[PDB]
């Protein structure tokens, strides 16, 4: 019987097999009666899906369907740890959900949510199809590196590292960057499910892919979406979310800057967090009325 990496059998969770035959873990927030929309929502790097609990019931509260899966390699699903063939698998596999449930709730609007790496999933995944999806909420995407992480030097070196040891790690993330509510730190580095090992380069090599794709990416772009960034977020710099708001054609986006929170904002200070919810729900519960 397949398992999880934490060997708990796929029969026992809801789950779905992707196009390369790995099993990937999947959640579902679903409201009692006929739903006015769909979200799928979209983690980041080194995380999973359970992170987003309290955010998918304030949704579902606003009678959307909200669904997810652990991309490969993070949480409950398949595949080498952190570790994607190309970057696309990542949209690939977000539409294969997404056509699926689709399938199954027809005629509903579909909306994405995406954090970080997720982020830069999300926008890859609607300038895929143009027209597809009614809306996206990001949340500190991945648009832009710290320019001091990602020189010129800094990535001509990796991707000859890569063309050697694709294999060998950065250092452990330093997880106090992630937020400034430090018992949201705390639970982060203490979550099982959570990759908080060194990145490997041929990862890293793949989020510069993802950096590369948005750019291209972003004169495609026509959905409507709501941006919400950190003024001092060391790992998607804000400077992302400036280029966004410039070179994304859509008709609707706004942004939100959040002055001295860091890249969490859901997981933020509790004036901070609670602003991020209000927000979404305002601006989601806009566009489903
Ligand atoms: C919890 C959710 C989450 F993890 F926060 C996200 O998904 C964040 S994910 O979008 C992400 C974004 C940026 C970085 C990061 O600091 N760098 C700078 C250095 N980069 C780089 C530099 C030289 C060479 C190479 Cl090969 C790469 C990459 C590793 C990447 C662009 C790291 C990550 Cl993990």
């Amino acid at each position: 019987p397949r398992r999880t990496p934490q060997s708990i059998p796929y029969q026992d969770l809801p789950h779905l097999v992707n196009a390369d035959g790995q099993y990937l873990f999947c959640r579902y927030w679903a409201p009692t009666g006929t739903p006015k929309a769909l979200i799928f929502v979209s983690h980041g790097a080194g995380e999973h899906s359970g992170r987003y609990e309290e955010l998918a019931r304030m949704l579902m509260g606003l009678d959307l369907l909200v669904f997810a899966h652990d991309h490969v390699g993070h949480g409950q699903s398949e595949g080498e740890r952190m570790v994607v063939s190309d970057f696309h698998v990542f949209v690939r596999d977000v539409l294969q959900h997404v056509d699926s449930m689709q399938k199954d709730y027809p005629g509903l609007p579909v909306f994405l949510l995406g954090h970080s790496m997720g982020g830069a999933i999300a926008i890859l995944t609607a300038a895929e199809r143009p027209g597809h999806f009614a809306g996206m909420v990001l949340i500190s995407p991945l648009v832009l590196a710290n320019p001091e992480s990602a020189t010129t030097f800094k990535v001509l070196a990796a991707k000859v590292l890569n063309s050697v040891l694709p294999n060998l790690s950065s250092g452990p993330i330093d997880s106090s960057v992630l937020s400034r509510n430090k018992t949201e730190v705390d639970i982060y580095n203490s979550d099982p499910l959570i990759c908080r090992a060194g990145l490997k380069v041929c990862f890293g090599i793949q989020l510069l892919n993802a950096v590369s794709r948005v750019e291209r990416a972003l004169p495609k772009l026509t959905v409507p979406f709501l941006l919400l960034q950190g003024s001092a977020d060391r790992l998607c710099d804000s400077k992302g979310a400036y280029l966004l708001m410039e070179l994304a054609k859509s008709q609707d986006k706004t942004l939100k800057i959040y002055e001295g929170a860091y890249h969490v904002l859901h997981k933020e200070l509790p004036e901070v967090t609670n602003s991020v919810f209000h927000e979404i729900n305002m601006w989601v519960s806009q566009r489903t009325a």
